[PDB]
């Protein structure tokens, strides 16, 4: 029926109703830190959420979206390996139903316990909807999470998850500054790939940071009280929901650092 992260629907299924899914650019993959190539070339990332303006949180059913205004340039990602402006638009997680898996991109073969995906879209395409469907579309800014310290930034994101705790649950969620979701160093790898849900368009070009953030095993035990279904349908927990590392292909991971 619909994708999803089951026993029958989950990601091994994807290609059926999207091709793209045996793509030559998806994601995740997996970071081979010996195998990745120093570029001098990259500029440091600038990232400038001075100015962001977060509207709400929404359980969007295989995760749940904090939505940012993005009708002007108040939180825009530029530098590193990008042309141009890319704005903010939502940022979401992936987790495990264990603190030993939940990422989607490893490194080295490790997995984290979760991943932060921070999505910003080419401004020169006018919208979000135009701008996946070009390959230099979307730039995600993914960020790592391990079990240790509490992550004060993260605890009113984790306090409201009751309030949309099924499908299709939205609540309001101002003034909440991404900034405090940011590792100490900037340092990254990047790559060109995908999304990680269906579509699966190849219009992303990944940024991912090398220092993941720490999170305590309280705040990420929230993170799987969430459910998949909808209020009134049988109870699946939204745990899992994270894509296995694909074939790397004829892609070149750089790094920013050596
Ligand atoms: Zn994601």
């Amino acid at each position: 029926h619909h994708w999803g992260y089951g026993k029958h629907n989950g990601p091994e299924h994807w290609h059926k109703d999207f091709p793209i899914a045996k793509g030559e650019r998806q994601s995740p993959v997996d970071i081979d830190t010996h195998t990745a190539k120093y570029d001098p070339s990259l500029k440091p990332l600038s990232v400038s959420y001075d100015q962001a303006t977060s509207l709400r949180i929404l359980n969007v059913g295989h995760a749940f979206n904090v939505e940012f205004d993005d009708s002007q340039d108040k939180a825009v990602l530029k530098g590193g390996p990008l042309d141009g402006t890319y704005r903010l638009i939502q940022f979401h997680f992936h987790w495990g139903s264990l603190d030993g898996q939940g990422s989607e991109h490893t490194v080295d073969k490790k997995k984290y316990a979760a991943e932060l995906h921070l999505v910003h879209w080419n401004t020169k395409y006018g919208d979000f909807g135009k701008a996946v469907q070009q390959p230099d579309g979307l730039a995600v800014l993914g960020i790592f999470l391990k079990v240790g310290s509490a992550k004060p930034g993260l605890q009113k994101v984790v306090d409201v998850l009751d309030s949309i705790k099924t499908k299709g649950k939205s609540a309001d969620f101002t003034n909440f500054d991404p900034r405090g979701l940011l590792p100490e160093s900037l340092d990254y790898w990047t790559y060109p790939g995908s999304l990680t849900t269906p579509p699966l368009l190849e219009c992303v070009t990944w940024i991912v940071l090398k220092e993941p953030i720490s999170v305590s095993s309280e705040q990420v035990l929230k993170f799987r009280k969430l459910n998949f279904n909808g209020e009134g349908e049988p109870e699946e927990l939204m745990v899992d929901n994270w894509r296995p590392a694909q074939p790397l292909k004829n892609r070149q991971i750089k790094a920013s650092f050596k």
